[PDB]
């Protein structure tokens, strides 16, 4: 059995929906996408039988900045780690992580993250990956809370609108807004959303893909949607093939502070959801949400579908 | 708003799905004999805004024998409780579970447990219904530990025969073979699954649906599998909507106490999940597990798919 470097991005996706596709359908389409258009420091280990791949890890240390956060080389992350089902409990995974760990803390890091990063796969350890809870703590990471994937169907149900303020209006982007709402975002939510929209807008997001909310002229909010004509496939659109026909998605939803608890980000919710409802959307999911939100989207006939567990481990100094 | 009785199936159903059936979806023949053939002391109780059903309560007391353990009436169950997404917040479902519990605890119960019931449709509280763990924490119910339906497709893996052991052999049953298994169940699991075997064969359980493990003559072990010939919808294709074409399922499985630990579970899981494969089962289920067991089933590449919380409430004397 060898450790060596690998990106037979093909074989990568056949072990991945061996394993674990009944639950994480992955094509290709995606897996490059997230794979090669992550900036950060980044690589792929196998393990080897000969010529045959059976376990690989994928891991990144953060080396590109955020928007206007600066990258802190301090944190890695674990995006996915697989071993063939027919080939557990051998210790393949312990040498993968390993192999990544030792890389990761010679190159500086103190803290590893299981999921979070930059075009993720997920935002923490799967429920459905429960069992691997044992195997992260054996390591020393430390379980902490959950964050959840929400799934409604928006064909099935009409809402009110909400009540309107006046001088408040949602609509579809425009190019002409891309500077206005760049400014929001800087001033607002100038982090990895802001990273995102930049980085976003240079792998297919379109304008049809963003809906604005505006106080006059000024933007004061925004919601990332998606439907089975957008270019990009972002999260909400990660697991597209167990969403049926018609599928779509949103995420994420930003209001700016100062306008919060006004029933903004509501209407702003309302009027995204009616976009997509026109787009002919049925099936459709609000990726990594907190607990606390839940019943914000559970209005609107959301539910959790998929949950996952936040993990670290601090390297011991 | 009136409160009443309503046996109106189809309309349940309808409201049922509007509201949870992405995750849960519901159909008429399992609905119908879920409820109609369970034997406790049961009731559906709705809510109405003239004749249109806006809720309903599915509730029950303990008054039935489940095999050799006698009925306990101090118990009762919530079956089963929706509001209409258009009319939550309402106090619609406080009303709802008042009546039940109500009722419930001038008939002497005690003890008021969330799912979990005969023919249930939920362990307990689906993730999917996270957020009305609050409005039963508002009631007194406790929030307890976790159960687990698993998902596989064991068209995708291929696994080694465990090393058998002498004098030991897994067979789908005869009927012939009635007397030996319910003389196993009477010894070894005399509860609620030789109740379900009691009641499973008089609503259209088959011979072809249980599989054997014999010491020489003598039933030591048994499962239960389901495929899409199956007569009888039982808990691990409840949801076989989510599962595609030829969906499968199994469970329960059991070992003699005096023959655990010495692979015949491993081997008895094998053998029937071979049984499956060769009817070309895909995707299938194992319902309502245990945390400390995932990993048995997890070697056969199986994962955790949904999760149910156990509540109960203590009627406060
Ligand atoms: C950020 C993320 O990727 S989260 C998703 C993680 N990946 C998955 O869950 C995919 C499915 N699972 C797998 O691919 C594997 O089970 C992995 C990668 C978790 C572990 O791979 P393996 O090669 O089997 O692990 P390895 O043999 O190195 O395990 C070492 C120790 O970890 C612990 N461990 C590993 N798997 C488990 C488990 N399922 N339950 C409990 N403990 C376990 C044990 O202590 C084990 O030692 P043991 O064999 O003496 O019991
Ligand atoms: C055994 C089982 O059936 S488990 C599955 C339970 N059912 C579901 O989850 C289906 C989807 N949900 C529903 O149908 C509804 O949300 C129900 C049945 C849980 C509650 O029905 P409602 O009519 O909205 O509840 P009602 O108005 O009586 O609520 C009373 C109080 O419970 C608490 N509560 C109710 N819903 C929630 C929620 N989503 N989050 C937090 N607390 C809540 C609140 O304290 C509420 O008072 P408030 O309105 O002052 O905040
Ligand atoms: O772009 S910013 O980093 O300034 C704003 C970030 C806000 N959210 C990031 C991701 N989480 C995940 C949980 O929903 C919520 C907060
Ligand atoms: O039929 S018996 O009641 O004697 C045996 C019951 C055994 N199991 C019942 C249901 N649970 C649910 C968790 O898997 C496990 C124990
Ligand atoms: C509902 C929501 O806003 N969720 C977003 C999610 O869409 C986004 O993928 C993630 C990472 O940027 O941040 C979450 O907070
Ligand atoms: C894997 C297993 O045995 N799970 C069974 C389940 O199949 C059955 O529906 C339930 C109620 O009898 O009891 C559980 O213990």
């Amino acid at each position: 059995m060898e450790i060596k470097e690998t990106y037979d991005f093909s074989s990568i996706v056949d072990l991945w929906n061996k394993n674990i596709g009944t639950v994480y359908p992955m094509n290709l389409e995606l897996f490059k996408q997230n794979y090669i258009n992550d900036r950060q420091r980044k690589k792929i280990m196998g393990a080897f039988n000969g010529e045959i791949l059976i376990g690989f890890v994928i891991y990144k240390q953060w080396t590109y900045k955020s928007g206007s956060l600066k990258p802190n080389h301090k944190i890695g992350y674990i995006n996915s780690i697989i071993v063939d089902i027919n080939f557990r409990h051998q210790g393949i995974g312990t040498k993968l992580l390993d192999a990544a760990e030792e890389e990761l803390i010679n190159s500086g890091v103190k803290i590893l993250r299981c999921g979070s990063d930059t075009y993720h796969f997920f935002p923490g350890i799967p429920l459905e990956c429960l069992p691997s809870e044992e195997f992260f703590l054996v390591r020393g990471y430390k379980m902490q809370d959950y964050f959840y994937d929400l799934i409604g169907d928006v064909s099935k149900v009409d809402f009110k609108k909400p009540s309107i303020k006046d001088g408040f209006k949602v609509n579809v982007m425009k190019p002409e807004d891309r500077k206005g709402l760049f400014e929001f975002l800087e001033k607002s939510f100038s982090g990895r959303w802001l990273e995102e929209f930049i980085e976003f807008f240079q792998v297919g997001m379109k304008e049809r893909d963003i809906v604005l909310i505006k106080y006059k002229t000024s933007v004061i909010g925004f919601s990332h949607i998606y439907d089975n004509k957008s270019s990009f496939i972002g999260p909400p659109i990660y697991w597209k093939a167990l969403l049926g026909h018609n599928y779509g998605g949103l995420g994420p939803i930003g209001i700016d502070k100062t306008y919060r608890k006004q029933g903004l980000g509501r209407l702003l919710l309302y009027e995204s959801l009616q976009i997509l409802k026109k787009r002919e959307v049925k099936k459709m999911v609000i990726d990594w949400t907190e607990k606390d939100i839940i019943n914000f989207y559970g209005r609107f006939n959301f539910m959790p579908w998929k949950a996952y567990r936040k993990a670290t481990k601090e390297v011991k100094d």
